[PDB]
């Protein structure tokens, strides 16, 4: 359950790291160990008729998922408190900022170097998917770095707000997420599973290489329609110096039919991620990220 004590008895809290919807995040320090965490205050709705907070079901689900996950590439949950108005998640402090903002600062980035970071996301998803957990909100802002000032920065996937344990024997259908990142089955209210994360990874990879967004249109409805139609191009302006292997990887991910979409286990075996001969390995070193445009992307 959730500790019914004053978190202020156990933590010192300070600067605001962020906020959104019905939550604020503060940096905090555990008094008994002196260790630093993130404290996330989530407003309870309190009455069902209220649209001014988060329902207990949703908090319960997220927390229950967070309780299970123990993997270097996903945030860890330390503790959970509850008071009259909030549930308070004490979360592993993830301070490296957004992966993309960190990549937007290099001068150059080989596909080989790109796959270094991308493989870290795959490993994180491999684990979640191995536990039957769909994240359902994979997008660039949810790919953080634990610490930016080390030679080999580690990726942490965060924000399990939309995540679900997949239930054999009960279809799950819903609309949610960010239009340019959601799979067609989310747009069309079709059944949802692990496969929807694989679509989103395709989108991320496409942006990582190009600085361009695959399905983004001039309006929400246009973006939704591009997605449902799988209407995307490898526009020559953006994919000039991008290998076939990289393009094959994305093509096997951006696939309307979930049953034909590449799986996490397969993507880890794909030649672009795991070169199976010397030609492919060199192709990876040779081609690069469209970094001029990519930087423009990180502009937001």
């Amino acid at each position: 359950v959730f500790r019914q004590e004053n978190v202020d008895d156990y933590y010192d809290t300070g600067e605001e790291l962020g906020s959104g919807q019905f939550a604020v995040v503060k940096k905090c320090r555990e008094k008994s160990t002196g260790l630093q965490y993130a404290a996330k205050f989530i407003k309870k709705r309190r009455t069902k008729s209220s649209r001014r907070g988060v329902s207990r079901e949703d908090i319960e689900r997220e927390v229950s998922i967070l309780k299970e996950i123990q993997h270097p590439n996903v945030i860890t949950l330390h503790e959970v408190y509850e008071n009259k108005t909030d549930v308070i998640l004490i979360l592993e402090l993830v301070a490296g900022g957004e992966l993309f903002d960190f990549l937007a600062e290099k001068e150059s980035l080989t596909e080989e170097e790109a796959t270094e970071f991308l493989k870290q996301i795959l490993n994180g998803v491999y684990y979640l998917h191995s536990l039957q957990i769909a994240h359902f909100d994979l997008k660039p802002e949810n790919i953080m770095l634990l610490d930016r000032n080390v030679p080999k920065p580690r990726i942490k996937i965060i924000d399990f707000g939309l995540a679900h344990k997949i239930d054999f024997g009960n279809e799950f259908k819903n609309i949610f997420g960010t239009p340019e990142f959601v799979a067609p089955e989310i747009v069309n209210y079709e059944p949802l599973g692990l496969e929807a994360d694989m679509w989103s990874i395709g989108v991320i990879t496409y942006i990582l290489l190009s600085g361009a967004s695959p399905f983004l249109g001039d309006t929400k409805q246009e973006t939704l329609a591009n997605v449902s139609a799988v209407n995307y191009e490898f526009e020559d302006e953006y994919f000039s110096n991008t290998s076939a292997l990289a393009k094959d990887f994305i093509r096997r991910l951006l696939v309307k039919d979930p049953k034909k979409r590449m799986t996490i286990q397969d993507s880890l075996q794909h030649p672009w991620i795991k070169p199976k001969d010397t030609q492919q390995a060199l192709s990876r070193k040779a081609c690069a990220v469209n970094m001029e445009k990519f930087k423009k992307f990180a502009a937001r």
